[PDB]
């Protein structure tokens, strides 16, 4: 077969709003934190365009949350995390690479700090819940960690801002990129956050109240339709021209800050401590040897499914592609890569094999648009 | 809305065995520790039939090891597990459920003790890796942990232990139920168990020379067709007639030993160290107020994919039906619940509602056969 099938169970678990999408076009899944993620309505270059132009409603329920409680959870927090934030502020939502004793990475969470003593810690795809977990135990810190009930609802594109106006009023205008307040909607106040997985815009609906939320879900495709509102999630294209970096796709567990292009999120002359503080002083002294990079190859086709070596002049393997798609922008394919230090330099050139060809591509900078 | 496709990426991580399989009429997936594992050749009942009676060669790569080793590595390993391993031997493997701060289940791996200093965890769907990593920082445990490159390929069914007697000759007919030890495939020592995921007999060889393996899965199929072998998979009717619980499925971090049947497993009045042991006692002394029970319903198709409530004949919620299929041995669905204290008794009755047909059921032990 061409394609093959998920098999659904309990344990690839679906969400509040899987009926609702089942009806709406969902064409195919990936799996995500255990949990079924939206990855195609029909073409991915439609959504794309359409994303870019008006507003989608998005399943990502799968972006579960560790929440942290009690008196040792700000420090708990701050032990995963290479980023500063002793001057965090209820409200606020952090970008906060976890880490490990090597000083590799774990996950790539937003934090989202509700008081001093309740943070939620909004996760891509692994297990950060038995990582702290672990870690409360053996440090024998003072919280309460659970998996709470909250199932994201996005609402992105450049229409979001009036489609969520129209629901909640003035007072969610004001909310600034990365903050969150609480708002009503029919009786039932819900987190919002001025965030999510795009860089077209819009809000993430944190669902503790699933009725309140499915109901909500249904009153935005009712009168989102002068929006010309559709389903969607996260787009391939998008996410990669954005240079939106994915846990597992471009960076794993065998990769520091470093070579992520995170430099700017790992606080190492302040005076908090994080896991691997440790190597990552030593890692920022003497630089990186690879680092992730942009490409262009000149096709207009492929199909990603797991690193693919790149290639010098002397076929010495110089990177691994690890995130790939066509781009209507560029008429060409784009991806990222993993690269060497020797190629770096944008408009460095390269080689790659796909089908059994040899095909040119360049080195270039993040993000692309 | 009937099938959905399946989105790859380097993420939903590929194995060596896939280029293989995806000749070999794969035609469906799922995703466990990250990684493709078939869920399907075609149709289950077919695999069933065939399992039971010849053999099988599986990919099951997706039963990923965590590698602990040093000097801290055996009070590492025992902290995490309720089991006993303090009489543990080199060549041995033990299934030791792994506990939180809760007394609650975070994985049901094997663990195979390789030597003092050095163990693998053969993990079900979680990220115990993470667990892991964690309790070492907290410890400041002098261990190493990775996930090393092991993949393994599994050989079940009765006509397993005649096909690999042919590769490997009379010393793998000595090998006893959940012991291992190292044969020689051309010249590449594999660490092979008597294991896997069926009670229909057989091994799992613990792949770490890559291309041997492959070379030794290919060689299975061309002398293997005596015994009628054909590629598989861990199948759901089997694996729920023989009553093998899947982490994720029958029971979750919500869930603790004894309300899963793994009473035999948790060693309470020891001198071991792991964590949850004082609520484990709390718990063993008041005993549970739900436990894992068998049922048999009477339709015979059924599509599961999340918890569906069973109730009594006043419409009260006495249980969750977790997993459930059609069986040809009982010639009507069956499944695993978690049953309320009221409702455990064997024979108990009660109805569950399939579309526009209330059906009857009734509880039943564990095992099936
Ligand atoms: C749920 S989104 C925030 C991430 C999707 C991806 O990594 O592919
Ligand atoms: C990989 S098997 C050992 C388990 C598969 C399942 O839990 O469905
Ligand atoms: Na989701
Ligand atoms: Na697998």
């Amino acid at each position: 077969m061409k394609n093959f099938s998920i098999a659904k169970s309990r344990r690839l678990r679906s969400t509040p709003y899987t009926s609702r999408i089942e009806k709406q076009g969902v064409t195919a899944y990936t799996i995500y934190n255990h949990m079924l993620l939206p990855a195609a309505f029909g073409s991915i270059e439609d959504s794309y365009k359409h994303l870019k132009e008006h507003v989608q409603i998005w399943d990502v329920a799968a972006e579960r949350q560790v929440e942290i409680s009690g008196k040792d959870s700000a420090e708990l927090v701050q032990l995963m995390t290479c980023r500063d934030l002793s001057k965090s502020k209820i409200g606020r939502c952090y970008y906060c690479p976890i880490i490990d004793e090597n000083g590799n990475l774990v996950n790539d969470p937003v934090v989202l700090k509700l008081d001093e003593n309740k943070w939620w810690i909004s996760i891509a795809d692994s297990d950060v819940i038995f990582f702290a977990k672990g870690l409360a135990s053996g440090h024998k810190f003072d919280v309460k960690i659970v998996e709470p009930v909250v199932d994201i609802m996005a609402i992105q594109g450049p229409k979001s801002f009036a489609l969520m106006e129209k629901v909640f009023g003035k007072k969610i205008t004001e909310l600034k990129f990365f903050g969150f307040d609480y708002f009503d909607f029919e009786g039932t106040k819900h987190l919002i956050a001025r965030s999510g997985w795009s860089k077209q815009g819009g809000y993430e609906v944190y669902v503790e109240n699933t009725q309140s939320g499915q109901k909500l879900y249904d009153h935005l495709f009712e009168v989102g339709k002068e929006f010309n509102v559709g389903p969607g999630c996260p787009n391939l294209i998008e996410r990669i021209e954005s240079a939106l970096l994915s846990y597992g796709n471009d960076f794993d567990n065998n990769d520091n800050p470093f070579e992520c292009g995170f430099d700017q999120y790992v606080s190492l002359d302040s005076d908090i401590n994080f896991l691997g503080k440790e190597k990552l002083k030593e890692i920022k002294l003497k630089g990186p040897q690879k680092k992730l990079r942009g490409v262009k190859i000149d096709i207009k086709e492929i199909s990603l499914t797991g690193s693919k070596n790149i290639y010098d002049e002397n076929n010495n393997v110089i990177g691994e592609l690890r995130s790939a798609c066509y781009s209507p922008h560029f008429q060409k394919v784009i991806g990222i890569a993993m690269i060497k230090k020797s190629h770096w330099e944008a408009s460095q050139g390269f080689k790659i094999q796909i089908n059994d060809n040899t095909i040119n591509g360049n080195v270039c900078d993040l993000p692309f648009i």
